[PDB]
């Protein structure tokens, strides 16, 4: 162990001894000498990186700045006891308040307790030998502090603050940017001294200091040691595994340095041969300080956020708080200052960008003027180069404030229900043909034709008639918001405005979505059609989709979304889909700005897949919102961040955008526009995305689900959990805004070829709002290095090559060098309430392997013959002597009918069949089948004698008619009638009718009738000749169909108390026939030994099986009727109920036949 001690505590023995040491070594030519080893950091620049010039050898701004330093002190320090030197380089604790520089390099010419003479000195300079001469350092008056308060120490201020960080990505920015002062203010305005890093190493108090922030490093790494976090660096692994020059090069004087030369050898510096006398600051206790810093977490809080790169330069950068004006006069109140740093750069400089936000706290100030950390306010910063120049404000990315509420913190919550309409936006498959059509001419009016209210505007408002800030004048820029936390609230008001628009021409829904999160093989044809043939003319027009005109160009100018590439099945990736991918690890996340970028890029995809190179289409940023699809599109969009919140509110986590809080207030870019730019009143409302964020209230629209994959909202909770418990590693992108729109293709190498793990697009246009991104976008490369054979910490680099839309070669420097990134899972929750839930959708829009997994699970289901299994309770239909036993002599077939209480019955019957179904290998509710729709044949689930199984297969099938009884030891057949659909442009053949009737009438019985009668259709349908079907009721449950009939049948008996609900009458209760509804069930009541459900068991009363919500624990997809909402469902029977009619009425008794 060499020894480091702090350089105020040194003994005048200890100080000669370094004192001759340090001129013995400063006498050296050879590469022990001063001048070699000093010459490892800075000029003249020998080092080469990426495919540059000449470029300064040391490395900062990047992960490894620690390491490289930690090296570059070691290499000094053994540099030094080559010549004793018994001592290390000490530290001086800067963090103690100053008064003038260590008294050691105070004065030149130190005195010997010996003397004789002099001098020498060389600790206050170390001469810069070529390019003579030396270079004294003008100190700041900054650096001297803590007298009478303010100033506040801000140098312990930023090691405190680094010190706090639990990441090792954020503790090295902040490390690093608090390590930066001393360098600038003991340098100061001479351009030879430690201010500039290229001759900062030239001077000994360089190696003092590195010493230092080396200390707060060990602090660091041992606080982390305390108690359970990772000592290790988790980000840019690819820099670790190469040699940091001149540290590897042939010419090392030393081994030690040389055989540890690589970075990823560096991270704990017990091997080193050195060792500090306390590393503690401010005589503090490791528990005292992580004491301090822990309680400073707690509370609210507030930071200057700041995107920071190599500016060529040296910079201090000085935080002004300001609060906004409201009138035209620019008398924002800026008087106060909040903050301040320093940024070390020169020329020659390597090029760099840290992956992270530096956050500067300005709490305590905002707390000072008065105004909560929630409020409005602001934060710009006055750049001043080291060479005293003031610097325009665009050197720097504008600083955010970033607000941390106290945790946790729900935040104010949605109104409640609905009433009485809300735009329902539906997926485009979802849409009916006449909703097609009519949404259609919505579109064909708006577009056609042009007006200040028209399409074109519209379209004008995203990109490209450059009208931000205003139209006029100098040097204007596309108004969408993009690489920032509020794009999604500017694509939001845009998407409603189109919405507005095609709500006024004549639509009676709200703008579709498509998703593209679900696997497709082509695009809809609603936006993929040329032409559209008009029912009523039969006349073929333009699909209003398929193109838009491009009006502001005088031209030929038509939206061409010709070409869509690289996406469409294969390559990425895909666990199921890329975008798929993207959304999944975008809805990971709990902090909003981090779900924010994933959010964003993964979007990105589309546009520049969609597009493809054509100049006038998605792929650019100016032309892209000319393309209809844009519209739908960023329905979807909005969908998703809509998805996401409820996620929030399920999570009990903030769901408002607190990581960027200031630019909350920024008003939306043409939005806020006065009247002539924008004639949209609501938008223009919430040109302030204060109020954006609830759903319905504000802006009142709602969508039909907000399932995403096939999951449930809480299914969804359930999988990022899965997800989120395995140990995972990414490929982080700092996407900094390049001018045009561009694709860049990733890919991972190992030992002499490399793999594509993926593709990710970057969006943008010529005149562009500048953007960049404060985190970094994280892809997957996980189940790369899986399929890689390659561990998480083996050396392997990152290539990417980036090349335009436009498909021109693009340099890789274009985008700054993606960095690996380790995360490891764990998690609590659940325990959960998962194992109690249910979610049941459509049977035709299940994935195959859904089918797949519903199929094994019946198979185990009728393998059992009696008790539990399928055969007793679809034997509940069947008609064993059940029916008031013991007694029961000759009656009768036992299944509630009669027929007050079918509805009840039959939602227990199909709960049973759920349960047993989920009690073997099933994770899922019961689907059901919407034959309120026209239907052109079975749901794919049962159509199909023989199935294809992952690894192929025989035909079980099961959920085919084969389904045997037993009982008469033959297989239940299902035939067809010739039918089902003869539906003219309207209006709801057969079925929908029917059903519509059944939830006019306010009483339960009255509805019953038509309900249940309504049902029997299907029975009768799927029912052929052959009476072993459906058609009869013995043998009716058998057929594995009956299951989704009665799902949807009790889905509509569901949307019915739905109405019952919005229209203000009894809904899980009911008044007439109740002596049934207070008899138990014939076949559910029995016993424990009859039926395996012991809800049912409890639940048998008819009165109790009215609420399912609370009681049986499942909700459907959707209660939408033929594509009509609830709310919607009640303006269509209303309206029915209006017009004048006569109904004939048929009075039914139970025949056999």
């Amino acid at each position: 162990n060499l020894l480091r001690k702090n350089v105020d505590t040194l003994t005048p023995d200890e100080i000669l001894n370094l004192q001759v040491s340090l001129r013995a070594m400063q006498d050296d030519e050879g590469a022990s000498g001063y001048q070699a080893i000093s010459a490892y950091h800075g000029e003249p620049a020998d080092c080469k990186a990426a495919d540059g010039s000449t470029i300064v050898c040391c490395l900062h701004g990047m992960p490894t700045f620690p390491m490289w330093h930690r090296l570059y002190l070691v290499q000094f320090e053994q540099a030094l006891v080559a010549h004793g030197s018994t001592l290390g380089i000490p530290y001086w604790d800067w963090t103690k308040p100053m008064t003038q520089l260590p008294e050691l390099v105070q004065h030149p010419l130190f005195i010997d307790p010996t003397g004789k003479k002099a001098k020498k000195n060389v600790f206050y300079s170390g001469e810069i030998k070529f390019e003579n001469k030396v270079t004294a350092r003008a100190v700041d008056a900054r650096l001297y502090q803590a007298s009478q308060e303010g100033q506040k120490n801000f140098l312990l201020e930023g090691v405190l603050n680094a010190l706090e960080q639990e990441d090792f990505c954020h503790f090295e920015v902040q490390l690093e940017v608090a390590h930066n002062p001393i360098h600038y203010l003991v340098g100061g305005r001479f351009t030879h001294s430690m201010s500039s890093l290229e001759y900062t190493s030239y001077d000994p108090l360089f190696f003092l200091h590195h010493s230092n922030v080396e200390r707060h490093f060990a602090l660091w790494q041992a606080l982390q040691k305390h108690r359970g976090l990772p000592t290790r660096p988790n980000c840019g692994l690819n820099l670790f595994h190469s040699p940091m020059e001149p540290f590897g090069r042939d010419t090392n004087p030393f081994a030690i340095t040389k055989d540890n030369s690589k970075a990823s050898s560096l991270f704990d510096y017990e091997h080193l041969g050195y060792a500090f006398d306390d590393l503690s600051l401010n005589g503090m206790t490791i528990e005292e300080l992580e004491a301090l810093l822990k309680q400073r977490r707690s509370g609210a809080r507030a930071f200057a956020n700041f995107r920071l790169g190599g500016i060529k330069t040296s910079a201090n950068v000085r935080i002004k708080l300001c609060i906004p004006t409201e009138d035209k006069r620019q008398s924002d109140n800026c008087d106060n200052d909040a903050g301040q740093f320093f940024i070390l750069g020169g020329t020659n400089e390597m090029p760099w960008n840290f992956a992270f936000p530096y956050l500067h706290e300005i709490t305590d100030t905002v707390l000072s003027l008065g105004l909560a950390l929630d409020s409005n306010y602001y934060v710009t910063a006055e750049v001043t180069a080291i060479n005293g120049t003031l610097m325009p404000t665009q050197t720097i990315p504008r600083p955010i404030v970033t607000y941390i509420p106290p945790q946790g913190f729900k935040d104010v919550n949605m109104v409640n229900m609905d009433t009485s309409s809300l735009r329902f936006r539906k997926d485009i498959s979802s849409l009916t043909t006449e909703e097609e059509y009519e949404l259609r001419v919505a579109m064909e009016r708006f577009m056609s034709d042009k007006s200040i209210n028209g399409y074109q505007a519209l379209a004008e408002f995203h990109g490209l008639p450059a009208k931000c800030p205003r139209p006029d004048a100098l040097n204007r820029v596309a108004c969408c918001i993009h690489g920032m936390a509020t794009f999604p609230h500017w694509h939001r008001l845009v998407v409603m405005q189109f919405e507005n628009a095609l709500f006024t021409r004549g639509s009676p829904i709200g703008v579709p979505y498509w998703d593209w999160t679900k696997p497709f093989t082509a695009l809809p044809s609603l936006l993929a059609d040329e032409t559209y043939v008009d029912p009523y003319t039969k006349e073929t027009k333009p699909n209003p989709f398929f193109k838009a005109p491009i009006e502001f160009l005088k031209a030929g100018v038509h939206t061409s979304r010709q070409i869509d590439e690289r996406l469409f099945k294969q390559p990425s990736k895909g666990d199921h889909g890329f975008l798929y991918d993207g959304l999944s690890l975008a809805f990971e996340q709990d902090d909003f700005c981090d779900f924010e970028v994933q959010f964003e890029v993964t979007h990105n995809s589309i546009h520049a897949w969609t597009g493809g190179s054509e100049p006038y289409s998605m792929s650019s940023l100016h032309y892209t919102s000319f393309d209809p699809m844009f519209w739908l599109h960023h329905s979807q969009v909005d969908r998703l961040w809509a998805i996401w919140q409820a996620l929030q509110i399920q999570r009990g986590k903030p769901y408002k955008t607190y990581c960027a809080n200031s630019e909350v207030y920024r008003p939306m870019k043409p939005f806020a526009f006065k009247s002539p730019l924008n004639n949209d009143e609501k938008t223009r409302e919430h040109s302030v995305p204060t109020d954006v964020y609830d759903y319905q209230a504000e802006l009142a629209y709602t969508y039909d689900t907000l399932f995403f994959g096939g999951l449930s909202i809480r299914e969804l909770q359930r999988y990022v959990e899965e997800a989120k418990s395995k140990d995972r590693v990414f490929a982080g992108f700092l996407l900094m805004g390049i001018q045009t729109s561009a694709n860049v293709d990733l890919f991972v190498v190992a030992g002499g070829n490399e793999f594509f793990v993926g593709s990710i697009a970057v969006l943008g246009g010529s005149k562009e709002m500048t953007w960049r991104f404060d985190r970094v976008y994280k892809h997957e490369i996980t189940d790369a290095l899986g399929a890689l054979g390659v561990d998480m910490f083996a050396e392997y680099t990152l290539r990417v090559d980036i090349k335009d839309v436009n498909g021109t070669a693009l340099p890789p420097t274009a985008i700054p060098p993606p960095i690996v990134i380790f995360v490891p899972g764990i998690a609590d929750a659940n325990v959960k309430f998962d194992e109690q839930h249910r979610s049941r959708k459509n049977v035709d829009s299940m994935t195959v392997s859904e089918m797949n997994a519903l199929r094994t699970a019946m198979a185990a289901f009728a393998a059992d013959k009696e008790v539990t299994g399928y055969q007793q309770v679809a034997a509940f239909h069947g008609s064993t002597q059940w029916c008031p036993s013991p007694d029961a002599a000759q009656k009768y077939a036992c299944c509630h009918h009669g027929m007050a209480t079918f509805p009840h019955w039959h939602r227990l019957i199909a709960l049973n069949f759920e349960n047993g179904l989920r009690r073997n290998g099933w994770s899922g509710g019961l689907p059901y089948w919407d034959w309120t729709r026209p239907i052109d044949a079975l749901p794919a689930l049962v159509l199909e004698a023989e199935y294809t199984d992952a690894n192929g297969e025989a035909k079980p099938n099961p959920f085919f008619s084969g389904a045997i009884d037993s009982i008469g030891a033959s297989t239940s057949r299902a035939p067809t009638e010739a039918l089902y659909e003869k539906p003219d442009f309207g209006k709801y053949t057969h079925l929908a009718n029917e059903i519509i009737s059944a939830l006019e009438q306010e009483d339960f019985c009255d509805f019953e009738v038509q309900y249940e009668i309504a049902h029997n259709h299907i029975h009768a349908l799927v029912g052929g000749t052959e009476a072993v079907s459906m058609a009869s009721l013995e043998y009716s449950a058998f057929d594995p169909i009956f299951m989704l009939h009665h799902s949807n049948v009790d889905r509509i008996w569901a949307t019915w108390q739905a109405l019952q609900k919005f229209r203000g009458k009894a809904y899980n209760s009911a008044n007439c026939a109740i002596e049934i509804l207070r008899k138990p069930m014939s076949p559910f009541s029995l016993a424990s030994d009859i039926n395996p459900d012991a809800m049912t068991r409890e639940y048998s009363v008819p009165f109790d099986v009215f609420n399912y919500k609370k009681n049986f624990h499942y909700e459907y997809d959707t209660l939408e009727l033929n594509g009509l909402s609830i709310x919607q469902l009640s303006r269509e029977i209303n309206r029915r109920k209006a017009k004048n009619r006569v109904x004939v009425t048929f009075m039914l008794e139970g025949l056999k036949k």
